[PDB]
């Protein structure tokens, strides 16, 4: 969940 959140933010 959080890995992906970060990926999308960037």
């Amino acid at each position: 969940a959080l890995a992906a959140a970060l990926a999308q933010a960037l």
